[PDB]
């Protein structure tokens, strides 16, 4: 699809057996999801943006279905105010910004 | 152009006769740039990023070139890890997300 930017570019994702809404975010290096459990190993990380930093858990090799398209990569889990699909997964679904 | 997302989507902007680097950010409703001098009056705005809420200065109707494309619109001035071009100006330059 061609997604407009007149509104937030929100899509449905499936992660850890759960459906969630998330923002397609070209400004995000990494994918960040609100608190949830995921299986496997994790390690702590700090990520920063407007307003400063939050502590997250870094889970590697997580599959996420994004608007119907599967992709695997690292997912950060923590107290983000919005679920964010970042570049690490946007590349894997072939997303581009066009103008 | 068609911009892929394997690296950060950084572009040159021109504001106030000066060239700066900025990030094309579909996850940002608004455009936020680092401390600089802009003409005219400003109004207060609170914006909430990943780390919390901050105060910024809102300047309306500012001339700004984004990757060679002219725009005239609202610019927020305040502390940010990088200048971000949000949807208010991405729509003016005709950007969409595609996959
Ligand atoms: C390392 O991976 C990262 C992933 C995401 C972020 S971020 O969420 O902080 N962010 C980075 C950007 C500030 C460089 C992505 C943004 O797209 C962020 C995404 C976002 C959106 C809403 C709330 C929290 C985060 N948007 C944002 O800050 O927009 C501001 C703040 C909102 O006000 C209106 O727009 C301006 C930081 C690190
Ligand atoms: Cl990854
Ligand atoms: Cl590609
Ligand atoms: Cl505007
Ligand atoms: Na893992
Ligand atoms: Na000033």
């Amino acid at each position: 699809p061609q997604i407009t930017l007149w509104k937030r570019p929100l899509v449905t994702i499936k992660i850890g057996g759960q459906l969630k809404e998330a923002l397609l975010d070209t400004g995000a290096d990494d994918t960040v999801i609100e608190e949830m459990s995921l299986p496997g190993r994790w390690k702590p990380k700090m990520i920063g943006g407007i307003g400063g930093f939050i502590k997250v858990r870094q889970y590697d090799q997580i599959i996420i279905e994004i608007a119907g398209h599967k992709a695997i990569g690292t997912v950060l889990v923590g107290p983000t105010p919005v679920n964010i699909i970042g570049r690490n997964l946007l590349t894997q679904i072939g997303a581009t910004l066009n103008f």
